[PDB]
């Protein structure tokens, strides 16, 4: 529903957009995003299902998290580096499979993200995704470096000779895991996206390209199939989580896809406050590792998760925006800023390495205080007048 | 107010109503309805009692619940049909009884509805009411199905003669089951509806007894479901007596205000009933803010027999008719089906308690004042701006 | 600080005041006040201390009390009549102390809430403020019912002969209690008021009119030099409560003043909710009344308060609005209001008289949720876009 | 920015300020400073830690907190002194130390904190700012009265060498205590002073450990102070090693954001103090979000042996200079005492936690999203309104 005013965004485009260099954290490349991309650009990133109540609440969950800060520690030095999936990485974090990147950025989409990840100081692993416009080939060559590290996001599709080939595919490659999607059945209903068509069943919701069917037979067939680590991503329950471990594959991302598909799916942060302790009261802790993603925006976002047993944790979103206005660069620059960001907050939390963060550095008192306030009084509180600051005399 | 000013919304409800294709959930419903209709249509539809808490209280507390979906679960294939009263039903919601159709869709009425619950491939029950401006017959026939189901909502009179009458009438004309309303007494105190115009009535009996209702148990065949339960002890009296079910409602909180979600009430109720082994005996209905599929989930997963609309319906039929009865229908029958699929179940039968997570279900909160002072001087954040120009 | 604008106001009082047939809800009377009154009147009336806190939650704690109303009941005949303080009353609500009438009704100030309380079908008790305009004489003479009746509300003098005299005055004139208020040693600061002197220490706020030495012993010797019963107003803890009972006094208003003294008091509804389980857990309750007031607006309010066994629930705001709007007709349709609000609640609770009111008609499980959010992510919530309603075409 | 616009700024400090006598509380001087000060001043007074939530929650979390006031008890007479680090004052609150006064005050600076908080009939302790415009020297003179007390607050270097210097030198101006502030090992980003631009500091040693505070024991006799402690565990572990005291403080949500409201630590770490009989062997002090009379008698309930401001204070100063930093102590005194009265005890001694209700502390929330299209379609109750005019 573009109206030439496609003239209006190239000007804000045009170096308005402020220098790089001038970018503070993750939000300002998602304001910068809402004012550039186009209308339908700006909807199937930023969209979620149905109110997007659990899009939200996937942030604001993070926030009935407090710390326990340790003081008077020796935190000169600090290392955020760990292992993820049998690699050695830089970084407690990782890009999540997004598709469509070209509708952000039309020339390089996902190989500008590939470059953003591996060509600095500092690189992050990359989760290629099904839904790509550029090709796996593309995106793997496009790697600056040998020692960045991708890996693969994999819909099994109805047709499982399209799924052998995809997967002998990306193996080849060089892909260093697979990330097995099993929270997209069924499309969840992104109504800011049909709201733009419709003016500018049921059934329709499947697809042969996502198969409906997947079950925990075929992953467990998969694991036969291939010597890559498989991680299960969609996870929205213990009992799932337990039954990975019980079928012996390498990982599990407690995710709701962004808020893309189920709504009132929990927070995965509260998932992982749940499963975690749950996993060390069978021995199971070391055996499957745990990722967790949604709303992640802050890098005491990424502690509080480290904290409660991730191994790693996955940002959509705020790539997507970086890299839809700033292209490769704008990808390194938030690698930048969260990296810093998590730096940062260490150092006052009081800890020097990602193995130091653990349970008793947070404060899990109110992680379950997710309430729902009853309506309130409407004409109370438009009668009622709050008080008032004093004025100025006004000559 | 009504000040001729009223071919503004002439112009509205006008071809510039966009396509009954282009509509999308039911709030959409809602928003255009609240556009077009007349300042009384809307302001007797869309009313609730007093402050009207329980009203808005009655959709809030919904999202008191979260889903622990089940995933890798072949979910290709899914059944969202069930039983009602006896009857089979296409799908596990159903038209609420909800008076005076005529002043949204003058033409037809409640007719409209009875079209839009049979006219296409989903069947949907409907509860006319004693308030309807069409009478029983004339809907109970425009109904282009016979597959079709329909119910009775029944306020029984002072003059017991006349529900005499009435009940064998609607016994006649086919009505599959009676709804007795019991949480109006008095007619609740809207008062959207009295701002515009500037509590005892012989429609309703407010000496309806539990015995009255044994009476009317041994006086008819018809399965007797009491509408309007607001507490676990009185489910359990209904159950003791042995009616067929139950809603729990508040009238979609235009009765007493500060009466609980129904849905809070069915979460504390169903398991009481187990206890008890009574939860076969009794079949538990529940209305009220109602608009998503998941909502319905929300109550099934619960014990909920099936899930009914007030509002919804009303704004769908005064914005498009019968057409829009069904669009309605169709939107709210594929967002429980593919909310079934990512919840990783297949069939109504298999939405279970499991499924929930009731943790945060009593975080019914009232926030203390906020600090006007503090708020109003304060400046928050401020994101990176775009250069010059 | 008035500005000729005085008659933009006199243009409002002008019959633009709707008729009096024409008023819903308490709520109407506020806000027309609000319209209509003197910049001065309106502070001194709608203001409360400090931050008023404590105002507003006197209000809102009514609403974390929700109903368990009982179903298929005779409920044809409701009465709503009760005693209290060995009088018969019409009605379970009261007219609480309030000063200064004459700001609002300049004409006839108190006398006009005698008349409004004692000239219609249902009578409301009455009680007289010590900061009244008019004198006790001229307010129990415009009393129009030999039936209706006037408590007189106390502050004991620094000089206790004034008060011996006040009292023995008051007796002969034929009140029928004292309520001694006792939370106002100190006046509170009602910054509303204070900014308006203001253009337009610490001892200041004391005042030999209110006797801040004021004592258990000096209530004990009162009870003695009047045979009047009499009633402590301003008990904002239980064991205050049992204070009184063991002293012998007939009864205690659970009561902060209206918002008006300390902020962070807590809604009396709340102190009543405590009080009274642990009044029968040593055989105290009938024999201590136990008033409420603050915040209450409508008929499901006074019944939560008469549930938790309070004997009578007092409003002094709203009839002050009603008031000053259409004096003493004002008064008295404020009292049909607030009848007509509890006759209509209690056939929908399922009882019939006041003593059928009880614990059990409540559900008092979230009467604890007394909550402050943590403050909100400003970025997230600034650059996130809500779902949005289908827009109509426009022609 | 700074735009030669700031002469619209120079006519609000005008006599367009309003006279002091007139302010109120502490947010007037709040809201006029943020009308007049530099943009630069502002960011960097006001600013707070990424998201800023730890800066309100500060706050806020005294909102947890309410009274169980006694009633008919003689208050005619309060007394609000005490004694903090040996010495008697004359108020349970402080001046806590603040950075770069000049800003805000450019001939005077914290020289006219000193004034302020001397210069009439209650004196108020002043804690000295590593950060300060103005030289220890240039502040402990510029004092007009002997009796009133002064703390300094120190950054250990990298270089110890200039830490050793700068005590000994403290201690020769007369400073009757030592604050080392251990929260800031990296400073904090405080983002709204960055976007007006368009972290580890020498200043401050990162590598500060609790043996280097046993060592600061020893070579000198002034109390130490551990002032940036968040958690329990920590407190215990000054008290361990001896220290005289503690601020419970988080640096004004200037440095970890989502470390918690000092109030709901002091909460937490007082019983356990107890627990240990170590309530008298440490003095427990706190800041951050006090604003008011009542915030102050939370803190004293609780076991706080004082209460420290920062903010306030610097915006009373940037306003109306010394002068504003004693009206700003009147203010605040006035409104301790007077809530002491009806809070019904008459010294501080007095202030115990059975004054408190402490049943919902813990009731740190946060609400579900809200729904957005339930919200925008809903119509609250309205008015009645005022005739035609
Ligand atoms: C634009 C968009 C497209 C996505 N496409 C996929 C996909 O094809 N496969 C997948 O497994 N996840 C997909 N995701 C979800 C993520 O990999 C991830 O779960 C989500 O982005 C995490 O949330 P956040 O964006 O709030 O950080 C997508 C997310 C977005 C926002
Ligand atoms: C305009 C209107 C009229 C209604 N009339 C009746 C009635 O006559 N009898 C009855 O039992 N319920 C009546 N109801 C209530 C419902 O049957 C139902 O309980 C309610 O609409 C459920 O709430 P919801 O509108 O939020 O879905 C009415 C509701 C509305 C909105
Ligand atoms: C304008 C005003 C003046 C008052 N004057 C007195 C008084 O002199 N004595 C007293 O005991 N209470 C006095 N009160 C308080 C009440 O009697 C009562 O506690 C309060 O009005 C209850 O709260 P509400 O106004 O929210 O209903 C006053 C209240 C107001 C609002
Ligand atoms: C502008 C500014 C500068 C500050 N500089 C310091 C400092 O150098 N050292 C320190 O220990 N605290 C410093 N603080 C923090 C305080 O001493 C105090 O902990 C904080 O201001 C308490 O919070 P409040 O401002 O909400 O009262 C500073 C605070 C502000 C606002």
């Amino acid at each position: 529903g573009e109206t030439k005013e496609d003239i209006a965004r190239k000007e804000q485009l045009k170096s308005l957009l402020p220098p790089l260099d001038n970018i503070i954290n993750l939000y300002d490349f998602e304001y910068l995003a809402s004012q550039t991309l186009t209308k339908q650009a700006w909807a199937y990133y930023s969209s979620g299902a149905n109110d997007e109540v659990t899009h939200r609440e996937n942030h604001n969950a993070y926030h009935r998290i407090f710390f326990k800060p340790k003081i008077l520690v020796d935190v000169r030095k600090v290392d955020i580096s760990t292992d993820m999936l049998g690699s050695h990485v830089d970084v407690p974090f990782y890009v999540s499979a997004t598709g469509l990147c070209k509708l952000g950025n039309p020339l390089e989409g996902e190989k500008d993200v590939a470059r953003g990840c591996g060509q600095g100081v500092t690189k992050v692993p990359q989760m290629i995704s099904t839904a790509a416009s550029c090709s796996p080939e593309e995106i793997i060559e496009a790697a600056p470096s040998d020692k960045q590290i991708q890996w693969y996001q994999l819909y099994v599709n109805s047709d499982r000779k399209i799924t052998d080939d995809l997967v002998k595919n990306v193996e080849k490659l060089g892909v260093k895991a697979l990330f097995v999607t099993v929270d997209a059945p069924s499309l969840g209903q992104r109504e800011k996206d049909m709201k733009l068509k419709f003016s500018n069943g049921a059934s329709r919701a499947l697809s042969k390209f996502i198969d409906p069917s997947l079950t925990w037979k075929d992953i467990e067939e998969l694991k036969k199939k291939t010597k890559l680590p498989i991680v299960i991503k969609g996870v929205q329950r213990t009992e799932d989580v337990i039954k990975a471990a019980e079928i012996g594959v390498s990982g599990v991302v407690l995710s709701n896809h962004g808020g893309r598909q189920l709504d009132f799916s929990r927070a995965p942060i509260e998932v992982l406050a749940e499963t975690m302790p749950i996993l060390e009261q069978r021995n199971l802790k070391d055996k499957l590792e745990v990722f967790v993603d949604g709303g992640v925006r802050r890098g005491t976002d990424v502690l509080k998760a480290l904290c409660l047993g991730a191994k790693g944790v996955g940002l959509g979103r705020p790539f997507l925006y970086a890299n839809s206005c700033y292209g490769r660069n704008g990808v390194e620059k938030a690698i930048e800023i969260l990296r810093d960001e998590i730096e940062m907050s260490m150092r006052l939390l009081g800890v020097t390495s990602i193995a130091e963060l653990k349970p008793d550095l947070l404060d899990l008192s109110t992680l379950k205080a997710r309430t729902v306030g009853v309506p309130n009084d409407v004409l109370y509180n438009e009668v009622y007048e709050g008080p008032t600051l004093t004025e100025f005399e006004d000559a």
